[PDB]
């Protein structure tokens, strides 16, 4: 499905930070909050893919792109951070505040 993929590469690509998530995510609330703890909310955007009839074929797509179908599922500026871990791991060894002051972010 072409359709799917572009409308996963649209979000991608049309928001600095973008997070895919499902409903009712522990781990998805977690980076999520962690992100908007750096003040990114206005560059910010978090699909909800269970609240999609496409939810398969999204991540199986996120799995091609990312290596895990997994969500939550977190790229910056087209680059794939990962999931909530690799978040965290980035926030505690300093890698995501020097991601976030190159784009001018921080
Ligand atoms: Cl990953
Ligand atoms: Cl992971
Ligand atoms: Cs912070
Ligand atoms: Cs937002």
């Amino acid at each position: 499905s072409e359709a799917v993929k572009k409308w996963v590469n649209k979000i991608i690509e049309e928001n600095i930070i973008a997070v895919f998530a499902k409903t009712e995510c522990p781990y998805c609330i977690k980076a999520i909050s962690i992100l908007k703890g750096y003040n990114l909310n206005s560059h910010m955007h978090v699909e909800n893919i269970e609240k999609n009839p496409d939810m398969a074929n999204i991540q199986a797509y996120l799995k091609e792109l990312t290596g895990k179908s997994s969500v939550p599922r977190i790229f910056i500026n087209k680059d794939v951070v990962g999931g909530c871990d690799d978040l965290v791991k980035e926030n505690d060894e300093g890698k995501l505040k020097e991601r976030l002051q190159k784009l001018g972010l921080v």
